[PDB]
């Protein structure tokens, strides 16, 4: 959460 979740590579990327 603080630096990347894992879900992402959608609105982290």
């Amino acid at each position: 959460v603080r630096r990347f979740p894992w879900w992402w590579a959608f609105l982290r990327r």
